[PDB]
């Protein structure tokens, strides 16, 4: 039979005597890909409405009008409240280990609510992401279907493009702080450029960011001096990021003398890619083709 199964974390085996029907996600991030495999995540935590990546509610904008659509309740906004987890009657809740939408630090008190799982999305991809979750949940064949839905797409998609210069810097870029965090190879945004066949440009010395002590293996910040000195990438793409952030980089007096700068290489991706899902990694590919397809 398939359940009971037993699930590992980092916090040992645990048993899911039978398939969750009411499943609270305590990261925002998690949530895109629950909803991308139609597992029953009655309510999410959220951060803040109308933020730079978040819809009206404080959802992520990829899968907004899905959640919507479902009536996905939300449990708060950024500080996490294990009352209202408890109030949603869960028989499964999730926690991210790292990340701004992390309710690690309730861990033991969300424990005695319902079964209890940590999850990292910070150091594989979005695909591996979804099919742990469809193990989770009971919802592999789900998981399997919409990889396949992506596969099919890629395979189209790296046919159809032409690859900007070689090789590339992936950020998430803040404007008015003059700072970016730069993704790394393991990030979901690494895994799926090298995916689509980009080569990820390797850092400076001195660039290089602790991740023991399960720190987050997905960027590396770039402040100060760091900022131009990890843009070194022959092309530039901004996650989470459209148009006039890219523009903006493009006028920074600081960024001025960098070959993506003067190449005329820095590409915005928008403002759903702050995190990578189904939804997201979709968007991600028509974004690319409308950007490269040969012949533009
Ligand atoms: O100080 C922290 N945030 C700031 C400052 O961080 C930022 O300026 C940006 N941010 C990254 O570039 C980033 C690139 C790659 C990965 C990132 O996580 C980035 O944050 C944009 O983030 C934001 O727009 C919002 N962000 C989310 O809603 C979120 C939702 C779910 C999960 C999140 O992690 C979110 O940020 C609001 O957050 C913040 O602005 C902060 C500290 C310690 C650890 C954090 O993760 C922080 O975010
Ligand atoms: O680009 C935007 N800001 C700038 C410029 O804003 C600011 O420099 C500061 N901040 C205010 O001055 C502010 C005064 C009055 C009101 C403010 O909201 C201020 O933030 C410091 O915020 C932060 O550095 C960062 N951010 C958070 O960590 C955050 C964490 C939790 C919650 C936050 O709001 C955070 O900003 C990065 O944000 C930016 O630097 C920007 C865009 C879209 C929506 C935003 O909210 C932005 O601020
Ligand atoms: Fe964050």
């Amino acid at each position: 039979a398939d359940w009971p199964r037993q699930i590992t974390d980092s916090r040992g085996t645990h048993t899911l005597e039978s398939q969750p029907q009411r499943i609270v996600s305590t990261s925002v991030t998690l949530t895109g890909s629950l909803l991308a495999i139609d597992a029953p995540v009655i309510a999410s935590g959220a951060t803040t409405p109308n933020n730079r990546v978040a819809d009206d509610q404080g959802f992520l904008r990829q899968w907004s009008k899905v959640a919507k659509e479902r009536k996905l309740q939300r449990l708060y906004i950024g500080e996490p409240s294990a009352e209202a987890v408890a109030a949603q009657m869960p028989d499964l809740i999730l926690i991210s280990a790292t990340g701004g939408d992390s309710a690690l630090a309730l861990y033991d008190q969300l424990s005695t609510i319902a079964p209890t799982l940590i999850i990292n999305y910070d150091d594989k991809s979005w695909q591996s992401l979804l099919t742990q979750l469809g193990e989770i949940t009971g919802h592999e064949k789900q998981a399997a279907e919409r990889i396949a839905q992506f596969d099919k797409q890629l395979a189209a998609a790296k046919e159809q493009i032409k690859l900007p210069p070689q090789p590339v810097t992936a950020i998430v870029y803040t404007a008015a702080a003059h700072s970016a965090n730069l993704w790394t190879p393991e990030s979901a945004q690494g895994q799926m450029l090298e995916q689509l066949g980009f080569t990820l440009a390797k850092l400076p010395a001195g660039l290089n960011a602790s991740q023991s002590q399960g720190k987050r293996h997905d960027i590396i910040q770039l402040g100060g001096e760091n900022l131009a000195a990890g843009l070194n990438g022959e092309s530039l793409f901004l996650f989470a990021g459209d148009q006039k952030d890219a523009d903006a980089i493009y006028a920074n007096p600081l960024l001025a003398h960098l070959p993506a700068v003067q190449n005329k290489q820095v590409y915005a991706l928008g403002t759903e890619t702050f995190r990578l899902d189904y939804y997201s990694a979709m968007q991600v590919l028509d974004r690319l083709k409308a950007l490269f397809l040969e012949h533009h």
